[PDB]
Parts: C-alpha cells; structure tokens; sequence
C-alpha cells in the first residue's frame, strides 16, 4: 500500500542484500509479510514501484542477490527481482 511498510519490511534484508550468505527470520519474515499485504493488482503494482524506489536507493547492490530472497524465504514471487523491472506487465 505505502512504501513505508515497503522499506520496514525490507529492512532486515539489507545485511543479506549486501553481504549474502542466508537471510535470517526476519528478513524472510519481512519478505513473506510484504507478499501478503500486496494482494490486488493495484497493490503488487505499488509495492513493485516501492521496491524500484529502494533499489535506487541503494543503486550498489547486485540484483542477482535479491532475486535468491524468494526461493531462500519460501515464496515464488510473481516478478523479477531486478532494479529495471517493468512493473506494468503486473
Ligand atoms: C537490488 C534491486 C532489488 C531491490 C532489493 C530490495 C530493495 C533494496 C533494499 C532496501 C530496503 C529498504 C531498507 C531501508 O531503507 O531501511
């Protein structure tokens, strides 16, 4: 809905954004969180863009290491983790 809850849940990826190995609870907690409260298409939209907006915000990262964080948390995501993702084709 907002990108706040976006960049709360997210926030205890960062350390597994930035130094891989395996995500802990929470950050899974976060992901599988975020998963659930993005349920109409208008919702998995916004929080796709808020996505996009974090990841420009940490330009750094490799998005090849986001991309690992549903099949290391339990969920098959409906897109492509990737910081040029098209969150039109939603
Ligand atoms: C690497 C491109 C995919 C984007 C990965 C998820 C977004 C980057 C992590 C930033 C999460 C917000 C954390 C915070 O601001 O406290």
């Amino acid at each position: 809905v907002t990108c706040g809850q976006v960049d709360a849940n997210l926030a205890p990826c960062v350390p597994f954004l930035t130094q891989g190995g395996e995500p802990g609870a929470a950050c899974c907690s976060g992901v599988k969180t975020l998963n659930g409260n993005a349920q109409s298409p208008d919702d998995r939209k916004t929080a796709c863009n808020c996505i996009k907006a974090a990841a420009n915000r940490y330009p750094n990262l490799k998005d090849d290491a986001a991309q690992s964080l549903p099949s290391k948390c339990g969920i098959s995501l409906n897109v492509p983790i990737s910081r040029t993702i098209n969150c039109d084709t939603i």
